[PDB]
Formats: C-alpha cells, structure tokens, sequence
C-alpha cells in the first residue's frame, strides 16, 4: 500500500544539487518553500528531470512559455492515463476525460459542456447571489472565525449540489467524494491513504449517482421543467439520454464535475483574502474602484493557483528548454511555477488586481483541457467579492494559515478571518 507522508523539513533550495530537486513534495506549499524551489527550476533547468520521488521519475516544466507548449501540445504529449503526477490506487483510476485525448476527449466533453454555458450560468446567478449574501451575513463581526469552513466550503458544496440538482442535505458527500479522490496519497501526496474507504466511497457513489439519474428521469417523464443541472441537460440530449448504459461515461463525467470544481472554487475563495492580507493597498484600491472586481477575481486566481500542476505523458521523443524528453516519460506542467514566471508577469509574486495581464494567467491552463468551469469560478469569487464590499469595510487574517498537503491542490484548511462591517 502507499504509506502516508509524513512533513519533515524541507532544506533551502540552494543547499541541493540541481538534479536532486524534488518538487513532488507534498508540503513545500505547506511550509513555504515552493516560491524558492519553483524560481531556481525556473532559472537554471527550466526543463527538469528528477529521477528519485515517490511517484516515480517526471520532467518539471515550470517557465510560463514551455508550459503553455506542453498544454497546447496534444499532439506531443498526452493526458492519458492520469493528469496527477502520481497513481490512483490500483482498481480505483476513473475514465474521465480530463485525463482522455483527442478525439473522445472532444466528445464527452462538448456532452457535458452545456452546463456551464452562459444562457445556463446567468440562470444560476440569482442563487449564487442568494446563498453567498446568506453565508456572508450569518459570519459573526465580533470575534474570529474560521473562513475555510464558514465560507469556502459552505458555498461550494451548494454550488456542487446546484450543479448536480444534488439533495441539498447530501451535499457535504459531493465534497467527502472529491476531498478523498483529489487527496489520494499514491496521487498527489494527499493525506487520504485509505484504500478501502475509496472503494466504499466509489461504490457509494455509483449507488447515489444511478438513484439520482432515475429519480430525475421519472421526474422528467412526469413532465417536471427540465432544470439547468448536468443530469438535466443530459437527459434532454439525444446523445446521452442513455448515458447510464455508459457506467463509466456517466460516473466519470459526474465524478470530474464535482472533483473538478470542490477545493478549486473552495481554495479561490479563501485565497483572495489571504492575498488581500499580504498586499492591503489592494483593499483600499478595491473599495475605491470597485469596476477592478472581474481583474481582481483573475489576479486571485493567478496568484493562488489553485491547482498547483497538470501531469501528462509525452507520446514521442520531444525536445523541449534544452532537453531531450523521451516517449513515456510523465512531463509536469508548473501552473503555480508559470503564474509566477517574471517572463510574463512584471512583479509575479506580487498580488495586483489591476494587473493589466491577469487574464493571461494559466491556472485554468490552456489548449483543449482549459478549464470547462472556468466561468463559473469566476462567476462565484466575482458574486462572493461584490457582496464582500456591499457589508464589510475590512477584512483581517488574525492568524497564520494552515495550508493542506498536496503537491496537486494549493489551498487552506484554516483561515481564522475578523470582519469589520460599514
Ligand atoms: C478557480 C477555480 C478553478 C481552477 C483554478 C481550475 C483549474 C483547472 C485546470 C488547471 C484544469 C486542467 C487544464 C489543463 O489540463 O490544461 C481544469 C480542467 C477542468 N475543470 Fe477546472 N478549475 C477551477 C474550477 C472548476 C469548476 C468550478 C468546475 C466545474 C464546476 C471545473 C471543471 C473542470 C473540468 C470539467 C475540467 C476538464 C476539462 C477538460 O479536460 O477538457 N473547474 N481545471
Ligand atoms: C481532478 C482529478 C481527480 C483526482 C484523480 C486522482 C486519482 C483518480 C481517482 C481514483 C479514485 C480515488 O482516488 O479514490
């Protein structure tokens, strides 16, 4: 079995040979130590091999430039098996198409885009604004609390359920689902290394999916509106009417949605404040020019990243930064690396939300596996930023932030934030 990760102090970068650098480390983001590791790789072997990790070898491409070839680059390199540096545990892999190329990637994709189009995201944004104004009045004004729970987590997991038509009571199981599979240790270092419960989750999850699709086709045949959740637009298509003959069509593409937008939609919310408490000029800028809204959500999700890395599988010899990658080596794109590659980003480690590129960032990544909710993540930080300045008049992290480990997701399990309201 894979055993867990246990932190140890991760050195200084320039104690370390070039070839000895390992950014599989689950708690370099952790402990602070990305930014140091990230700009050496970046500099002096922005095409890097690393022999020796847990996961086995991987190439890191960490310059702005190269990772955008790789990720347009399908045709060089493939995201087939698996898009996360490591190995889902033996039995476990899903079919999504995330990790799938060219052409079923292009299929199953255009199947379930529809959901996020923007006729059915304008559909949902009077809930978003509802459930976010209702989450923002409930925090207390008098002590800390802690925002990741209160805020991050409660959002997206509705939002999870609105995009599923979900029960409601059920949500935080869409959340435990995702948390578990993106926090798998053979995967990306995470701190879930049960085995068993990722089948019993799998299992379950296939047992709640299938009882959702009958349940919403009988509501469908008993002439129900059509809402604007996925299985709803599925069931409305000739295409994937009969999607639950396909199991793992059915359950990968749910399974993706929910994965794909749980600690991503959860760490860009809890990241902005903590970017806003490192650079408060930003606030005070923001308050005055509330117009900066739609830039700022791109320059939070730019200096978050919140998925740290893309891992794909080079289908051919490739040269690439000066190295020779060979046919079945696993490649890494560096999202967090690119976005603070000072190549394309004047002052990268600096958080403005004017920036006048922030929307060239490439934490949704580029080419065909760009983001599909991207509209809708930053639909929700701009809602979750527009009623954050109608109630508070300043924001204060009173407590340094517990981050998760993972090399795969960049986020925070703790965020104790005191408001103060206008
Ligand atoms: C700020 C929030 C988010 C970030 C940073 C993010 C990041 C990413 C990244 C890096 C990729 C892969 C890009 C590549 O390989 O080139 C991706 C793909 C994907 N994301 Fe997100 N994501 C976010 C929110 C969401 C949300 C809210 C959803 C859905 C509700 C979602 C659904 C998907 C799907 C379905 C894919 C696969 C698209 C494909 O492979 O063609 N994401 N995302
Ligand atoms: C965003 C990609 C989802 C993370 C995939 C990691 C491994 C695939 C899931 C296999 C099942 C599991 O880990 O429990």
């Amino acid at each position: 079995p894979m055993p867990e990760f246990v932190e140890t102090p991760i050195p200084d970068v320039n104690t370390l040979a070039l070839e000895d650098i390992d950014v599989s480390n689950p708690f370099l983001y952790r402990q602070g130590q990305w930014r140091a590791y990230f700009k050496r790789l970046r500099d002096e072997a922005p095409v890097h091999y690393q022999k020796n990790s847990p996961f086995g070898p991987f190439w890191s491409v960490t310059r702005f430039e190269d990772i955008l070839f790789v990720d347009k680059s399908h045709d060089l390199f493939s995201a087939e098996p698996q898009i996360i540096l490591g190995d889902p545990p033996e039995g476990l892999s899903v079919e999504m198409f995330i990790a799938m190329d060219p052409p079923k990637h292009d299929v199953q994709r255009s199947s379930v885009q529809g959901v996020v189009a923007p006729k059915n995201l304008k559909e949902m944004e009077g809930l978003i604004r509802s459930r976010t104004g209702d989450v923002l009045d409930s925090l207390p004004t008098d002590k800390p609390f802690n925002w990741v729970p209160a805020v991050s987590k409660e959002l997206t997991g509705r939002m999870l359920a609105t995009l599923l038509d979900f029960p409601y009571e059920e949500r935080h199981k869409l959340v435990e689902w995702s948390d578990r599979m993106a926090g798998a240790a053979s995967a990306t270092g995470g701190e879930f290394a049960d085995e068993n419960a990722m089948f019993d989750d799998a299992a379950d999850m296939a047992r709640s999916f299938s009882r959702l699709w009958r349940d919403k086709e009988a509501r469908r045949a008993a002439g129900e509106e059509p809402g604007f959740d996925l299985i709803s637009l599925l069931q409305s298509n000739k295409e994937t009417k009969d999607l639950i003959n396909r199991p793992m069509e059915f359950i990968g593409n749910l399974t993706l949605l929910i994965v794909g937008g749980n600690d991503t939609t959860r760490n860009s919310m809890s990241g902005g404040l903590v970017a806003m408490n490192e650079f408060p000029r930003e606030f005070e800028k923001l308050k005055a020019k509330p117009e900066l809204i739609p830039n700022m959500v791109s320059e939070i999700i730019r200096w978050q990243t919140p998925v740290a890395y893309m891992r794909r599988i080079a289908k051919q010899d490739v040269e690439l930064g000066g190295q020779t990658i060979k046919k079945g080596d696993r490649v890494v794109m560096w999202y967090a690396s690119g976005n603070r590659d000072e190549r394309k980003f004047d002052n990268p480690d600096q958080f403005i939300i004017d920036r006048k590129d922030a929307r060239n960032h490439m934490s949704f990544g580029y080419g065909v596996h760009r983001c599909m909710g991207n509209r809708l993540a930053e639909l929700q930080l701009r809602i979750l930023w527009e009623e954050i300045l109608k109630r508070f008049d300043n924001i204060e992290v009173v407590e340094e932030p517990e981050r998760v480990q993972s090399n795969f997701g960049r986020g925070y399990s703790r965020l104790m934030v005191k408001l103060t309201p206008n």
